[PDB]
Order: C-alpha cells, then sequence, then structure tokens
C-alpha cells in the first residue's frame, strides 16, 4: 500500500530524530569531555541507535521497492534498506565499533618525543613544524616520528577493520565498502568522470610540480633534488604534502612584491577563534543565507577548552537533527588555515540549516562532495587580496601581486588536488582485495609517486602504514567527496561570481554581500538528498555536469606564467 509505506516512513522519521539526537546528544559529550563516563554513555547510545537501524532497516527491507509510486518515498525507503554497520551479527558489530574507536583513539593520542625531551602532538606542534622548519633533517623527524607512531600503531587494527567494513557493506548488498561509498553519489559513470576531471588539472599540477622541485632545489640543495624525480614528501610544509601554502616563502614568483604576514596580522590584531566564526557568519549573512542560531554559540566549543577537560580536536560541524542544534567543534589556531576551516565547517551548518526541514533520510547534501564544497566557495572570495584588505589583513594593484596570490591560491587548491584523489583510489582497492595488507604501504607509495609526484624521503619498512597517519583512515572517513568538493567549488564560485554580476579574471572575484549568490546555494542547499545532484548542480551553475573548467579559468593567469618561467629553465614536468 502507498498509505503503509507513507506510514512508516513518518514512523522513521520521528524515531530517527529522537535516536539521532540522543547518539548525537551523547557522542558530542564524549567528544568535548573525553573521560570513561561519556565514554561509557557513548558506547550505550551505539547499541541504542543500532538498534533502531535494525528495527527500521528490517521493515524497509520488506518493502517491495519497485511497486511505490511515490518518488519522495521510494527514495527514503530505499536508504533505510541500509543498515550499515548494524547489519553485523551482535558480535562482530560490537568488534567493529571498538576498532573504530581504538584506531581513532590511537591516532589522536600518538606523539612524537625526543629521547629525554619533549613529546609532540599532532596539533600544534608537529603541524608547526613542517610549516616552518627549513632543515631537511628536522622535517624529516618529524615526518618519519609520526608515521613511525601514529602509523605504524594504526596497521594492527586496519586488516579487521577492512574486514568487518567490507562485511557490513555485503549485508546491505554492495560487493565492498568502497562500493558502498561510491554509491552515495549514485553515478555508474562516477569512477571516469573523476579520472577525467584528474586528467584535465595535470597540466597545472605539473606545471606547479615543476617549478616547485626547482624552488626546492634551490634551497635544500642539488643533492637533496632530482629535477627530474619526485619531490621528498617532508618538504612541502604540511605533514601528507597535501596542501603546499606553508612553502610559499620559497615560492613566491615575484620577491619584489612582498605581502603581509596574515597569521601575524590577525595575531597581531587580537583575532580570536570567536571573531574568525562571527566573520564566517558574517560572510554567510551577507548572501542572504542564514545566521547559526543563538544555541550555536552556546553550545559550540570553538578553542580547545582551558577547564583542563580533554577533547577530540579535529574541526567538524555537528548536526544533532532536531533542526534546532547545530555545533561545530574546532581546536582553532589563530591563522588563515583556520579561518578557512572555520569557513569550511561554517558551510556545514550552512547546510544543515537549509535542508533542516526535510526528512532525516534526505537530511544530507545532494552529494558529499556538495557539503565540503559550500564553506570552501565563500573561502575563496573571503581568500582575495580585496577582501583580506577588508579585514585589515593586508595593505592592498600589480601583475605580480596577482601571480603572487594565483600562486597562494595554487598551493593550497590545485597540489590538494592530486592527494585528494590518490587517497581513496588506495582505500577502494583496499576495500576490493586488490591490496592486502601485505601491500598497504607499498601501493600507498605507488599512488603517492603516480599522482602527486612525491617519494618518502626515507625508506619504508614492513610495519610501516603510512595511510593511518592520515586522520581519515583511521576514522574511515570517505575522502573523494574532498576531491570532488575541489573541482566543484570554483564551479560554484564561477556560477556564484556570474550571478553576483562580476566581470573581468575570475580569480579577483568577491562575491560577499551578494544576495543573487546567496539564493542559487540556498536553493541547491534546500534540496538537501532529495533529488539526484545533478539537479543542485544545475541550480547553481545552470548545467549539471561536474567540470574543471572553472578551476582552470580561475588558475589559467597562472598556467600561463609558470609555463613560460618553466620553459625558461627547461624543466622536464612529471618524474620519469
Ligand atoms: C510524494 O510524497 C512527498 C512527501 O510527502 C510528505 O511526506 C510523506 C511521507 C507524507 O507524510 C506526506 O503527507 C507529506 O506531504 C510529497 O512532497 C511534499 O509535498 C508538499 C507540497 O505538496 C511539500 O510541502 C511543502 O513543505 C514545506 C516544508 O515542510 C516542512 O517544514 C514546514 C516549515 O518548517 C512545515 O510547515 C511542514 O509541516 C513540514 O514539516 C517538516 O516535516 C518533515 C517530514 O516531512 C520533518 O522531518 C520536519 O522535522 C518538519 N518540520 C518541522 C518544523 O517540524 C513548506 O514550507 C511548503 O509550504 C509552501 O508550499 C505550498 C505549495 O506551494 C504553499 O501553498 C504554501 O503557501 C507554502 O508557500 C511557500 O512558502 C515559502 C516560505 O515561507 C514562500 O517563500 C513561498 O513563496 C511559498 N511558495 C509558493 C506560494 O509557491 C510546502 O507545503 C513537502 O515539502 C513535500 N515533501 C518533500 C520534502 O518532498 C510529494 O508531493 C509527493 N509526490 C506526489 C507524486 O504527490
Ligand atoms: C577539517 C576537515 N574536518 C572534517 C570536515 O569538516 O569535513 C571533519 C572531519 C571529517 C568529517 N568532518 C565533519 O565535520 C563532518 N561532520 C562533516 C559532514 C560529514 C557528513 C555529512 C555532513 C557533514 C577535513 O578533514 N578537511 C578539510 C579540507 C581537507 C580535509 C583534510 O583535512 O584532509
Ligand atoms: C565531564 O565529565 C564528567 C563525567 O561524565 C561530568 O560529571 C562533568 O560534569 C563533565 N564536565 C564538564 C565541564 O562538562
Ligand atoms: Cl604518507
Ligand atoms: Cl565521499
Ligand atoms: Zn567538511
Amino acid at each position: 500500500d502507498e498509505a503503509e509505506a507513507s506510514k512508516f516512513v513518518e514512523e522513521y522519521d520521528r524515531t530517527s530524530q529522537v535516536v539521532w539526537n540522543e547518539y548525537a546528544g551523547a557522542n558530542w559529550n564524549y567528544n568535548t569531555n573525553i573521560t570513561t563516563e561519556t565514554s561509557k554513555i557513548l558506547l550505550q547510545k551505539n547499541m541504542q541507535i543500532a538498534q533502531h537501524t535494525l528495527k527500521y532497516g528490517t521493515q524497509a527491507r520488506k518493502f517491495d521497492v519497485n511497486q511505490l509510486q511515490n518518488t519522495t518515498i521510494k527514495r527514503i525507503i530505499k536508504k533505510v534498506q541500509d543498515l550499515e554497520r548494524a547489519a553485523l551479527p551482535a558480535q562482530e558489530l560490537e568488534e567493529y565499533n571498538k576498532i573504530l574507536l581504538d584506531m581513532e583513539t590511537t591516532y589522536s593520542v600518538a606523539t612524537v618525543c625526543h629521547p629525554q625531551g619533549s613529546c609532540l602532538q599532532l596539533e600544534p606542534d608537529l603541524t608547526n613544524v613542517m610549516a616552518t622548519s627549513r632543515k631537511y633533517e628536522d622535517l624529516l623527524w618529524a615526518w618519519e616520528g609520526w608515521r613511525d607512531k601514529a602509523g605504524r600503531a594504526i596497521l594492527q587494527f586496519y586488516p579487521k577493520y577492512v574486514e568487518l567494513i567490507n562485511q557490513a557493506a555485503r549485508l546491505n548488498g554492495y560487493v565492498d565498502a568502497g562500493d558502498s561509498w561510491r554509491s552515495m553519489y549514485e553515478t555508474p559513470s562516477l569512477e571516469q568522470d573523476l579520472e577525467r576531471l584528474f586528467q584535465e588539472l595535470q597540466p597545472l599540477y605539473l606545471n606547479l610540480h615543476a617549478y616547485v622541485r626547482r624552488a626546492l632545489h634551490r634551497h635544500y640543495g642539488a643533492q637533496h633534488i632530482n629535477l627530474e624525480g619526485p619531490i621528498p614528501a617532508h618538504l612541502l610544509g604540511n605533514m601528507w604534502a597535501q596542501t603546499w601554502s606553508n612553502i610559499y616563502d620559497l615560492v613566491v614568483p615575484f620577491p619584489s612584491a612582498p605581502s603581509m604576514d596574515t597569521t601575524e596580522a590577525m595575531l597581531k590584531q587580537g583575532w580570536t577563534p570567536r571573531r574568525m566564526f562571527k566573520e564566517a557568519d558574517d560572510f554567510f549573512t551577507s548572501l542572504g543565507l542564514l545566521p547559526v542560531p543563538p544555541e550555536f554559540w552556546q553550545k559550540s566549543m570553538l578553542e580547545k577548552p582551558t577547564d583542563g577537560r580533554e577533547v577530540v580536536c579535529h574541526a567538524s560541524a555537528w548536526d544533532f537533527y532536531n533542526g534546532k542544534d547545530f555545533r561545530i567543534k574546532q581546536c582553532t589556531t589563530v591563522n588563515l588555515e583556520d579561518l578557512v576551516v572555520a569557513h569550511h565547517e561554517m558551510g556545514h551548518i550552512q547546510y544543515f540549516m537549509q535542508y533542516k526541514d526535510l526528512p532525516v533520510a534526505l537530511r544530507e547534501g545532494a552529494n558529499p562532495g556538495f557539503h565540503e564544497a559550500i564553506g570552501d566557495v565563500l573561502a575563496l572570495s573571503v581568500s582575495t587580496p580585496k577582501h583580506l584588505h577588508s579585514l585589515n589583513l593586508l595593505s592592498s594593484g600589480s601583475d605580480e601581486h596577482d601571480i603572487n596570490f594565483l600562486m597562494k591560491m595554487a598551493l593550497d587548491k590545485i597540489a590538494f588536488i592530486p592527494f585528494s584523489y590518490l587517497v581513496d583510489q588506495w582505500r577502494w582497492r583496499v576495500f576490493d582485495g586488490s591490496i592486502t595488507k601485505e601491500n598497504y604501504n607499498q601501493e600507498w607509495w605507488s599512488l603517492r609517486l603516480k599522482y602527486q609526484g612525491l617519494c618518502p624521503p626515507v625508506p619504508r619498512t614492513q610495519g610501516d602504514f603510512d595511510p593511518g597517519a592520515k586522520f581519515h583512515i583511521p576514522s574511515s572517513v570517505p575522502y573523494i567527496r574532498y576531491f570532488v568538493s575541489f573541482i566543484i567549488q570554483f564551479q560554484f564560485h564561477e556560477a556564484l561570481c556570474q550571478a553576483a554580476g562580476h566581470t573581468g579574471p575570475l580569480h579577483k572575484c568577491d562575491i560577499y554581500q551578494s544576495k543573487e549568490a546567496g539564493q542559487r546555494l540556498a536553493t541547491a542547499m534546500k534540496l538537501g538528498f532529495s533529488r539526484p545532484w545533478p539537479e543542485a548542480m544545475q541550480l547553481i551553475t545552470g548545467q549539471p555536469q561536474m567540470s574543471a573548467s572553472a578551476m582552470l579559468s580561475y588558475f589559467k593567469p597562472l598556467l600561463d606564467w609558470l609555463r613560460t618561467e618553466n620553459e625558461l629553465h627547461g624543466e622536464k614536468l612529471g618524474w620519469p
């Protein structure tokens, strides 16, 4: 009956709200007051939600959904039939939840110590080392040490995790966990579409890579940089070499056009975590988008707590499933990177608020990439010299300043493309059994080489598990969403710049206060997961494909500059 599928999704919706709230409830209380008290309540909440998932998922499975007339109801029920981990038998479920928890915990408490000297955590201590050291051996120490202590300690967990995550996926009708993850895009052509997009950004990436390598050669010495080879992975200013803007100082196109210390000026002006998020909120509301509610301000955690209570520090945005309570937890450092991340997280919150009246099953982004993209869009405008100046973080003109800013943007946006691409290429092949525990690491480095053109500064040996040194691997968060985000964020920016009436070069656009730009975003965000994502894309951009052409157009002046510069020096693009 049509009416009985209707009643079912109504009940699911009512009961999911309550149960999901309680779990987000408990999970929050844990994350922002790790104790074994909150940790014991979290465990009990895990079983509660698994038990509701099972109850509802079993019932949803009894609907012959072909026969379902209403498309929203068909779509909700189809999703409820996926139990996720709740599909597992009781034993396996217990052990998977515990694997996830032990992996996350291992990663987040791992420290690197000098022999009778200090122990360094990943944030801020090792992150700052990677960002600011210019000494090969000091970078290597932090780079190797992090892998020694985080990645190797993940390895004892990973095989069992893969086994249980694949098992849950097969139990929900997928072939393996990767297949389950890719199905979030509802795009049978996903893998080839992503490949084409990655191929489109190779000229820009290869030219960026070659110019950066020559600049490293100049700093680190001819004996340590091969001008036709991969770059050693510890020299890019970032623990994973996944963004390169901390070595802007070594690579500036035009040293003659100096620019302000963004970080120093924020500090210099006593920016706090709160001002950072307040500025993010202001940008959202300038677009006519929704302000975060008063509750957000009361309950969010915007900086490492100081009552000596212990917390999980990775920036994250939280929906509590009651249409009222949305939160961010981030141990905000006062710097440029973190201001972007504030925007990133605030984009998540905006989406939560835009779709909060849908059925919970439809409360997701049009695809995971759209969710990751929202904040970054706003942040592209934020990073303009024009905007940074309006916030009193830059002094201003020239072609030089322009090429300098593009370079700064490139070391964030372009460098991340291969990295964000390779992560799930690796995991997809682990999940499908192509990569086994005997070759996790070797296959990671194959992809690190093939896609990013990087090599490990020291030989890896059996027992290393470098992937486990990147948060999302032990936390089991899919990563392709970030490669998608990075492409479609420039298309969004181009479309909103167009809505806003900007003309001339795309990278000069700043959509601050554009109500036309807000309306495009709001309409798409309001859809949630109610319609195939090409419809949200078409709402924003007027067409329905993912496309690198906007990112290319944004970067085109930099492409020309890098070609001229690379050609002048005879660079050989790539790493034979
Ligand atoms: C197939 O089924 C789907 C699903 O049906 C729904 O779910 C199933 C399981 C059954 O329960 C159904 O009975 C139930 O209808 C059908 O899709 C639905 O179709 C109707 C319209 O035909 C849509 O109604 C719109 O709903 C929005 C918002 O909905 C929520 O939020 C409101 C405000 O917060 C609140 O008033 C509602 O009660 C509702 O509540 C939420 O419900 C979800 C669960 O569904 C729950 O999880 C939430 O927690 C809960 N929220 C709260 C607060 O508790 C509503 O805003 C719309 O109003 C406008 O639309 C009318 C039509 O044009 C218009 O006459 C009104 O004046 C009003 O106008 C607009 O108002 C705006 C803003 O103020 C204004 O700017 C505009 O100018 C104005 N527009 C005009 C005049 O053009 C509206 O009623 C449902 O959204 C929709 N559900 C979804 C998400 O798909 C589908 O129709 C069926 N298909 C077929 C083949 O028939
Ligand atoms: C810091 C940023 N943090 C993430 C993040 O915000 O995504 C955190 C951790 C990963 C999940 N996450 C969240 O906050 C989610 N609750 C977001 C979400 C998931 C599903 C549905 C809706 C919303 C991040 O890792 N980033 C940011 C860019 C690159 C990547 C990285 O650091 O490697
Ligand atoms: C932290 O946890 C303990 C045990 O759950 C609790 O009693 C205490 O109130 C919490 N502290 C804060 C500040 O939330
Ligand atoms: Cl690595
Ligand atoms: Cl994803
Ligand atoms: Zn995110």
